[PDB]
C-alpha cells in the first residue's frame, strides 16, 4: 500500500531536501520533502536583493563578465555523484537564457562557480557522470549557430553552422571538451561506467521553420563514447574555436560514415527527455509528437562502437506504447518507469522488462496505471532516481497549466508540482505544491546526504580575493574597523557584531569609489547582519564569520545613513551609521 | 479549525507576505500557507522582466536604476473601514519609496520616490471614509538642503518628515516635519487621526543617546487641520520638490497646530489601531509594556482641554520583555509579541485599561511560546472593522533547528496560530525566505482578480502609445519599423508560433521588441528571451509587453519562448540576424 505520511508538524523535520530549478527566475529553492516547504532559496543568476548576489564584488567575481546579465532560465538540477550514489558535494544547473553553468556547493548553499559554455547558444539539457564519480558535467547546446558567428554567414545550412555537445570539468569549471554533433540538443544523461552518454535531438531536419523541424518520423539520441573523446584529447587530436582553448571533436557523420565519437539511434519523433534507468540498463527516450519511449540497451553500445551490428536501431530493445506526449521518465528502483503524458495530462507507471518482451513480440500488460494530473506534466522525479539507490518513496510530477488547482492570482498562474506516493502499487496523489516560474525539474537528496555548515569558515574561497584584497592594505579582518584612502577609492573595513556596525561614520569625497567590507564576528548560528546604503542601490548580507564587499560611487554630496538589513538583536532598528560625502 | 488543505480544495483567505529585503511582495494562500504567486517590486525579476522591461522601467521612473529594496509593511485599501481589495501598498526602506500593486492583476501598477527623505519605514492606510491617504514614515533625520555642507544633525534645519501619499494618484498629498525620528504608523477609524512611534526623541546619533530618555513619544497628527494648512497655501517647499511641507514641531514648548506628542516608554516600535477604533497602542520594546492610546480624547488633547498630553494614555499594561507588535481578534483581545521572551502574550485591553486605573485584575490570558524571536504579528482582518479572530501568523526572525539545515543562513519562521478559541494554538511553522517582516490576510471574496488582460489596461498604455506614433495595430501587426539606429519590431505570438520569426539589424542598433499575446485561453502566458543578451520577459493573455537592448554582437542570435506553453514550445523561437559594422 501507498500510505506515506506527509504532514511535518511543528518541531519536526522533513526527510527529504528537494532541490527545485528556479525555471526562469534564475535562482535554485531548497525545499523540504514531504511538506514541500521552501526552506531556502540560493540566488544564482538572478540578482538578489537580500543577500546582494549580483551586487557584492565575491558574487560579481563568481559570474565573471556574465554579471552583467540580471537574468537567467534554469531547468535542470543534479547533484554531483561518487560510484552512483549522490556525494553531497555539488549541485550544478543550466542557464539556456545567457548560455551557462552553475556550480553550487551544498554546504554553504551558495553558487560557488559558473561558467559561459564558449562557441555555443543556450545551454539547456544538463546532467552528471555518475561513475566512478562527477568528473565531468555533461551540458546540451540548443541552438544550431555559425561557426564563427562573425555575421559574414548566416545560413544555418552551411557547413559550419552547427551545435555541441559539452563536458565541463566538475571541479575546476573549466571545460574538458566539446563534441559538434548534428542535429540539435534537448536533454542528456550519463551511464552507470564513465564510459557513455547519450541525447536527444528534435531537429535532425536542421530546419529552422516548426514545420520543418517535425518533417522526419525519427530524429535520434546520439550517443557519446566518452573514452574515444578523452583518447582523442590526449592524443592532441582536436581543433578549437574562436577565443577558447577548449579541444573540439567532430561527431557529426562525414558521407555517411560515422566518427569515433559518436552513434546515431533513430528515434520518433521530436523526442525529448532522455532518462538511465537506475539499474544502468536503458537510455529511455521519451517519444514526444510519437506516442512511445525508445529503450536503448546500455548493454549494445560497445557492440554499436565497434561496428558489430547490422543497424543502429539494433541497440533499441524497448519501443512501448504509453499515451499522448510522453516528456520525461523516471524510476522506482522496483524496475517500473514512470512517464509524464503531457498531452493525456497523465503519469503512467510501466514495468520495463515487459515493454523489452512486448518488443519482441510477446503479448504483455507492460502498462500499471495511469494517474491523472493537474494539467500537462512536464519532468517527474522519483526519489533517489538518478542513483543506484533509488527508493521508490515520493515521484514528484512539474505540471505547466494549475488552471483552478489554487485561489486565482491574475492572469499569471502558478506552476502546479504534484507529490505522488509510489511507495506502493497504486500511485497516489497526496500534494499540490504551486511554484512560480515554472520550475522545470527538481531533484531529492535524503537527510543524510546534505551536509552543511552552521557558520562560515574564515578560510572559505567563497570571499578569498576579498581576504587578500585586506592583505594587501594590511588589514587584520577579525579586528580591524579602518578606512583606507587610495586616490579617489576608498576601502571601509569593519567588524560587525549585534547591535553594533565597527565602523559607525565615514567621510568621502564626492565621486568617490567606495568599497565597504564586512566581518561579521559574531559566532551565534543564525545572527546574519547586513548593509544597506539608503537611496544608492547598495543591499548585501553578511551571515556569522562571512566577510561581505560591496562596490558603490557616492555620487550625491550630503549625509547619507547605512543600516543593518537581518533582524539581528533587539536593538536591530538601532543598528546604523552615517555616510559623509563632501561636496565637489 | 483545519491547516490540510487537500489535493482540489482551495484556500481560504489570500495572505500578502512582505519580501523583506528581497524586495517582493508573494501571495500566499492561508492555512496551506502556500506560495501561490510572487509580485516583482523593487527586486529585479528575470522571470516577468520586471526591472528589464519599458513598461516596469517607465513605472519605476528614475529607481529603475536600483536592483534593490527593502520592503516591510504590506497593506490593502478599505472603504468605510473594511478591506475594498483594490490595492496593496508597500514601503521601499532601501530606496526610499512606496509601490502600489492592483490586486486585479497583482502587478505593481505605480511606485513613487518620496522626496526629501532618506528610508521608508513604517506605512499603513487611511481606513475611513476611505483609504484616500497612504500614510508613510521616513526614519532617519537629515539634513535641508542635504547638499554636503552641513552634516550636524542636532542643526535646526535637521530633520525628518511624515509623508502622506495620495492612494488614487500615486503622488504626494503632503510632508509633516516632526521632531524626533518616525518608526511605525496607523490611522484611526475617522480620517481624522493617526499616529507613528519615535525612537530617537533625543535626537542622537549613538546607541547610548538614542535610550537617554524613559520616554520616547507617539506623535500624533490631525490630519484635518493639516489638509486645511495645505489648502490655504500655507506651506513651505522644500528644494525641487512642489510638495507641501507643514511644520509638526514644538517651537519653544508650544505645539503645532499638527501635531501632539504623546510620551510612551521605552524606544516604541509597533503602533496598531485597535479594530474597535478605541485605541492606538504602541509596543514598548526597551520597556516591557505597550501603551494605549484613547482615540476618543484626541479632539479634547487638540482643543487644549487636557492639561498633560499623558491624560489621553488610559492603559500601560506590563506584557513582558521585548513586545514589539500588537494584533486583534476582533473579541476584545490583543496579541503582542515579545521579541526577548520569544512569545506571543494574549491581553485583554479592557482589562488593562482598568488595571491601569488600580483595579487589580489579571488581564494576562496566555502567553504561547514561538521559534523564536517573534517580530510583527497579523491576527486575520486586524486591520478592518470585520477582524474576525480565526487565524493569527506570528513572523519569527530566529529559526534554528525548526528546519532542515540550509547552511549559515537560515529561514524567518512564520507561524500559522488557531485563535478561534480561548486557547491559542501553534499549527503551522512556515519557513520564508529573507525577512518578511509583516503580512495581511483577506477573505477570498475580498479579492477579485482578472483572468486575462484588458487591451486598455494602463500597465501597457505607453506602449500603445509608442505603437500610434508608429502607426502599429498590436492586436494585429507582425512588423519591423526601422528609425536610424532604432529598430522596434512589432509581433502577436500564438502558441507555438511568434507572429515574426527572424529579423535583422545592424550592430549597434537599439532594439525595442514589443509582443502582444493574442492568445485568449487562461493560463496561456508566453516568454521571450534573447539568447546571450540579458533579454527577458512575460507576456500573458492579451498583455502587451517591450523590452529593449543593444544588438552588441554580429550574427546570429535566437530568441525562445521561456514559458511551456504548448506541446510545441521547444519549438516556439526564432532568429535575430546582426549585419557587423
Ligand atoms: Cu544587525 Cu539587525
Ligand atoms: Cu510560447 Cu512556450
Ligand atoms: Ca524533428
Ligand atoms: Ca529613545
Ligand atoms: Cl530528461
Ligand atoms: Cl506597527
Ligand atoms: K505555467
Ligand atoms: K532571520
Ligand atoms: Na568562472
Ligand atoms: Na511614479
Amino acid at each position: 500500500e501507498s500510505k506515506q505520511k506527509i504532514h511535518v508538524g511543528p518541531g519536526e523535520l522533513d526527510d527529504y531536501y528537494g532541490f527545485w530549478s528556479g525555471g526562469h527566475q534564475g535562482e535554485v529553492r531548497v525545499l523540504g520533502v514531504p511538506s514541500m516547504r521552501e526552506l531556502m532559496r540560493i540566488p544564482v543568476f538572478n540578482v538578489d536583493s537580500a543577500t546582494g548576489w549580483g551586487l557584492t564584488n565575491e558574487s560579481r567575481h563568481i559570474m565573471g563578465d556574465s554579471a552583467k546579465f540580471l537574468n537567467g532560465d534554469c531547468h535542470h538540477p543534479h547533484i554531483s555523484m561518487t560510484d552512483g550514489k549522490y556525494d553531497g558535494k555539488y549541485l550544478f544547473i543550466n542557464d539556456k537564457a545567457n548560455s551557462r553553468v552553475a556550480r553550487i556547493r551544498l554546504d554553504i548553499m551558495k553558487c560557488d562557480k559558473m561558467i559561459t559554455v564558449p562557441n555555443v547558444q543556450a545551454i539547456h539539457g544538463l546532467r552528471l557522470q555518475k561513475v566512478p564519480h562527477t568528473k565531468y558535467v555533461f551540458a546540451n547546446a540548443e541552438f544550431i549557430i555559425p561557426h564563427p558567428n562573425d555575421g559574414k554567414v548566416f545560413d544555418l545550412q552551411d557547413e559550419n553552422s552547427y551545435t555541441m555537445y559539452n563536458a565541463i570539468d566538475a571541479e575546476t569549471m573549466e571545460m574538458a571538451f566539446q563534441v559538434i554533433v548534428d542535429g540539435n540538443l534537448d536533454n542528456t544523461d550519463a551511464d552507470y561506467t564513465g564510459r557513455f552518454a547519450a541525447a536527444t535531438c528534435y531537429n535532425s531536419e536542421k530546419a529552422f521553420d516548426l514545420g520543418g523541424m517535425m518533417r522526419n518520423e525519427r530524429d535520434w539520441v546520439v550517443v557519446f563514447d566518452i573514452h574515444a573523446v578523452e583518447a582523442a584529447v590526449k592524443a592532441g587530436d582536436f581543433i578549437t574555436l574562436g577565443d577558447s582553448k577548449t579541444p573540439v571533436l567532430d561527431g557529426r557523420k562525414k558521407d555517411g560514415k560515422d566518427s569515433k565519437f559518436t552513434r546515431y539511434v533513430p528515434v520518433p519523433k521530436n523526442p525529448h527527455g532522455c532518462n538511465t534507468s537506475s539499474d544502468g540498463k536503458y537510455f529511455i527516450a521519451a517519444g514526444k509528437l510519437s506516442p512511445t519511449c525508445s529503450m536503448i540497451a546500455i548493454d549494445k553500445l560497445p557492440d554499436l562502437f565497434a561496428g558489430k551490428l547490422a543497424d543502429p536501431r539494433d541497440v533499441i530493445v524497448g519501443e512501448p506504447e504509453l499515451g499522448l506526449g510522453p516528456l520525461h521518465t523516471t524510476f522506482d528502483g522496483r524496475g517500473n518507469a514512470y512517464t509524464t503524458l503531457f498531452i493525456d495530462s497523465q503519469v503512467v507507471k510501466w514495468n520495463m522488462e515487459e515493454a523489452v518482451r512486448a518488443y519482441k513480440g510477446e503479448k504483455v500488460n507492460y502498462i500499471k496505471q495511469k494517474l491523472d494530473v493537474h494539467y500537462q506534466p512536464g519532468h517527474l522525479h522519483a526519489s533517489l532516481c538518478e542513483t543506484n539507490e533509488a527508493d521508490g518513496k515520493w515521484l514528484v510530477a512539474l505540471s505547466k497549466f494549475s488552471k483552478d488547482r489554487f485561489l486565482p492570482v491574475g492572469p499569471l498562474h502558478p506552476e502546479n508540482d504534484q507529490l505522488i506516493d509510489i511507495s506502493g502499487d497504486e500511485m497516489k496523489l497526496v500534494h499540490d505544491g504551486p511554484t512560480f516560474a515554472e520550475p522545470h525539474d527538481c531533484i531529492m537528496a535524503r537527510r543524510d546526504q546534505i551536509k552543511t555548515k552552521k557558520i562560515w569558515d574564515r578560510n572559505d574561497p567563497f570571499f578569498a580575493p576579498t581576504v587578500e584584497m585586506a592583505k594587501k592594505d594590511g588589514i587584520n579582518l577579525d579586528t580591524d574597523n579602518k578606512v583606507i584612502r587610495d586616490g579617489n577609492k576608498v576601502r571601509v573595513y569593519m567588524t560587525s557584531m549585534a547591535p553594533a556596525f565597527g565602523v559607525q561614520e565615514f567621510t568621502v569625497k564626492q565621486g568617490d569609489e567606495v568599497t565597504v567590507t564586512i566581518t561579521n564576528i559574531d559566532q551565534i548560528e543564525d545572527v546574519s547582519h547586513g548593509f544597506v546604503v539608503v537611496n544608492h542601490g547598495v543591499s548585501m548580507e553578511i551571515s556569522p564569520q562571512q566577510t561581505s564587499s560591496i562596490t558603490f560611487v557616492a555620487d550625491k554630496p550630503g549625509l547619507h545613513w547605512y543600516y543593518c538589513s537581518w533582524f539581528c538583536h533587539a536593538l536591530h532598528m538601532e543598528m546604523v551609521g552615517r555616510m559623509m560625502v563632501e561636496p565637489a
